[PDB]
């Protein structure tokens, strides 16, 4: 009866990972022989902690690029990498010939393959200026289109040319180093099966394994194990697709404390707009996962997942447990009980917003969860 609706990102694990996967992926364009082969470079499968917190460090200088993209409106990795691996792919194309030029922006041979023909026709040694996209962005309207609006005349003025729809958004070269990205995270064997696409490499074993920790796995496996000898019914609601969800929790060792039927991820909200196109989008201020999340996540029930949200539930059956405050309104709206931890990217400084919204109780990690439901309505 009493259910507990867990968070993933911000509670158990955290999104640094992502921005590595990111990082490397941009220097993977550009410094190996399968693409520009700028400079040499450390071999890829020998990857330290250390080495790739280095890369990141030097691609976003010091998560400046990272951060200004944020408050620009872009918070997938995936333009993101895109948009800084352009600043620099276009630094090295005002470095050729305008002929040189038009072939690799209009050669009817794929990017991936024109890519390897850049780095020869380089006069002298090419230095990477990895402030450019830094200094790119400097003067660029907030909004995803903006920023991809922004990218493009830039291309045009800087390589005097009119086309440039090569580094249009989900272009040939955007998929390119999409598909560089999911190699990466996912690694050769789940990228294979999840995009359907064969694996470039044979080394990648997926940094989806190697996740960021927010909290020692053996202490939460503890608080999961009590709160399940408690009476507590666990759920998971999350924005991570289905893999990027059960993997690393299989791997880690908590997918035991949760059924599979109340793990609502992005797969689902995904698979219930198909059937539904004309119910706006599910996305995560909408409490329809969460609701899946606590009713059981099957196809045939999403609809009413939709159509009944308004105060479903009573505050002491349903305790959300989340970081973000897209998640403490979808509490409100159903009429869970919300409780919000500081585990964040924002970290602590998330608190004002949280108390600003109402959030029932706040604590400072997963761990201070117990605290909240021995005293809830001490520290109500």
């Amino acid at each position: 009866m009493k259910k507990i609706l867990f968070d993933v990102d911000g509670v158990f694990l955290s999104e640094e990972r992502c921005f590595d996967v990111s990082a490397l992926t941009v220097y993977e364009l550009l410094m190996d022989k399968c693409y520009l082969g700028l400079h040499s470079h450390i071999d890829w499968e020998t990857l330290t902690d250390n080495d790739i917190q280095d890369i990141r460090n030097r691609i976003f200088q010091k998560d400046k690029i990272l951060n200004k993209l944020k408050s620009l409106g872009l918070n997938s990795n995936w333009d993101m990498l895109f948009i800084v691996f352009s600043i620099h792919l276009i630094d090295i194309l005002k470095k050729l010939s305008h002929d040189e030029i038009e072939a690799f922006m209009y050669q009817d041979e794929p990017v991936e393959l024109k890519l390897q023909n850049i780095s020869t026709n380089l006069a002298d040694c090419f230095n990477l200026n990895e402030q450019l996209p830094l200094q790119f962005l400097d003067n660029v309207k907030v909004g995803k289109n903006n920023i991809y609006a922004a990218l493009e005349e830039f291309a045009t003025t800087e390589l005097h040319v009119s086309d440039a729809t090569l580094f249009s958004l989900k272009g040939a070269l955007w998929t390119l180093a999409q598909e560089v990205y999911q190699e990466w995270y996912l690694g050769s064997k789940l990228y294979e099966d999840v995009e359907k696409k064969i694996a470039r490499t044979t080394f990648k074993t997926g940094y989806i394994y190697q996740e960021i920790i927010l909290r020692p796995v053996d202490e939460v496996k503890v608080l999961l194990n009590d709160l399940k000898g408690a009476g507590f019914e666990l759920g998971i609601a999350t924005g991570r697709p289905y893999t990027e969800t059960v993997v690393p929790f299989e791997n880690l060792g908590l997918l035991p404390y949760f059924e599979a039927d109340f793990i609502a991820t992005a797969s689902d909200v995904l698979e219930a707009e198909n059937m539904y196109p004309q119910a706006r989008p599910l996305g995560k201020p909408n409490p329809f996962s969460y609701i899946a999340a606590l009713y059981g996540n099957n196809r045939d029930k999403y609809e009413s997942y939709i159509n009944k949200q308004d105060n479903i539930v009573n505050k002491d059956d349903v305790f959300i447990v989340g970081d973000s405050l897209a998640d403490l309104l979808s509490a409100q709206k159903i009429g869970a009980t919300f409780i919000g931890t500081l585990t964040g990217l924002k970290g602590k400084d998330a608190a004002g917003e949280l108390e600003a919204h109402h959030a029932d109780y706040v604590i400072n990690h997963l761990g201070e969860l117990r605290g909240v439901l021995d005293n809830l309505l001490e520290h109500h």
